[PDB]
């Protein structure tokens, strides 16, 4: 026969990179099928964590562990820090809110905040869920944002690079330097500035500093190997890059 | 005066010995204690007093067998509807809003993972909710669900996790029986007077509503309530996610 598109789109759902896997549809179906049955029984029986929080947590633990103040702000801001950010895809809630598209408006009243009580540099970072009406290839709507950023006189794009680079090599993941954007192959993994910016003056942040922001879903992808970063999204269609659709 | 004594509870911990001192006097050893005390945490903690219980808490269910959820945040706005409500819902366009609560997307969850898991299903998701609002309630809360599913699951289970749940985080309680309609004879955990969790026995009618036949225990803690109450907060929006408060300090400094 022929394999049709709802298919073939079917067994791309059941397919894992690392399988192994001519034969009817049905029967490739019911060996995926069983494979990733199996596979979700293991991860229940020796893992159990979920690779969004997993690696969360393994990021919250290096941060912390350089000195880096592990931020919690809400993922429902008011609308203006939409208009402060200059934004002339956003999910807007109620009259005045919305679903922060960024970290960075939370974390700039931090730095300000904090470096009224806190001695340079100030270093601190955040990770969570932001939204983007979205490319399910690199785009999702509902991503994970890892946000850092350290101020005090002298910062620079070296130290940027320096935490970056300690940052991925921890991690194990390969990677480009190349405003800078880490890339791995041409996958954009992350969107780095060296401060100030004309921005900082909308926020009140008077002292230099560098900062980034890596989307843990894309870590994941490029970690696991996935076709679609779906697999590594929030969603009750796939865990730790296992179909649920069984 | 008024204005004063309110960004004068604001700085003012737990901890503190806390009465005639001038306001100025007053106002300047506390803005003082809090730069200390942010600069302690600095120095040797930095772990978000959420992240830190978040994480504690998924080591304990991970540890007794339970799968760890993450699921989306902005769910369809028909999961409301099929959980029976016809609210304080935070709408977002169409046909989505952010949930008011985890149930939805952990039925789902134990629908699918039936199918692929020998019982009992065990699972838990620890994440945001939202919920339209004072003293004892935030919009943005933070909750942790778990739900075991498989014939078995007693009330006595139910009560024994939860024990042991909260001996672990060193949380005195007091569980009290609680009865509605649609949930049926529920179990209140206490403190106090102030309820940490609504803990449930399965089924319930309920369930033929997201495909579900057998039995089953869960129970919803909401994070901040568990911060509260270790650390004495008098407000909850001391363990809210925030940006006046760093683990229960000001900071407006
Ligand atoms: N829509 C999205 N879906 C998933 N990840 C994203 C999305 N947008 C941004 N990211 C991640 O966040 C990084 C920085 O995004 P940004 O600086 O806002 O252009 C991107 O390079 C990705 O790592
Ligand atoms: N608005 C709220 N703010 C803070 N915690 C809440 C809120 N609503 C529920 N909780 C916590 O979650 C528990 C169960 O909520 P429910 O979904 O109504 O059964 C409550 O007893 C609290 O422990």
């Amino acid at each position: 026969p022929a394999l049709t598109k709802s298919q073939t789109d079917r067994l791309e759902v059941l397919l894992n990179p690392k399988d192994e896997i001519g034969k009817p549809f049905r029967e490739l179906e019911s060996e995926l099928l069983s494979r990733r049955k199996k596979d979700l029984q293991q991860i229940y029986a020796e893992e159990r964590e979920n690779y969004l929080g997993k690696l969360e947590r393994e990021i919250t633990r290096f941060f912390v562990d350089r000195g880096f103040l592990e931020i919690k702000s809400p993922i429902l801001i008011p609308l203006e820090y939409i208009e402060r950010m200059g934004i002339d895809q956003i999910f807007r809630v109620d009259k005045n809110f919305c679903l922060r598209p960024m970290l960075a408006p939370n974390l700039y009243n931090y730095l300000r905040k904090l470096d009224r009580a806190l001695p340079d540099p100030i270093k601190i970072f955040e990770i969570g869920p932001c939204y983007r009406k979205e490319d399910g290839k690199e785009h999702l709507e509902e991503f994970t944002m890892l946000n850092f950023c350290q101020m005090g006189s002298g910062c620079t794009r070296e130290n940027l690079e320096s935490i970056i680079t300690d940052f991925l090599n921890h991690l194990g993941i390969d990677f480009k330097i190349v405003t800078l954007d880490v890339m791995h192959g041409d996958l954009e993994l992350s969107s780095a500035v060296v401060g100030p910016i004309p921005l900082d003056r909308e926020w009140g942040i008077d002292k230099p500093w560098i900062g980034a922001g890596f989307g843990l879903e894309r870590l994941l992808k490029v970690k696991h190997d996935f076709k679609n970063i779906k697999r590594a999204a929030r969603s009750g269609s796939y865990y730790n890059g296992i179909s649920t659709n069984l």
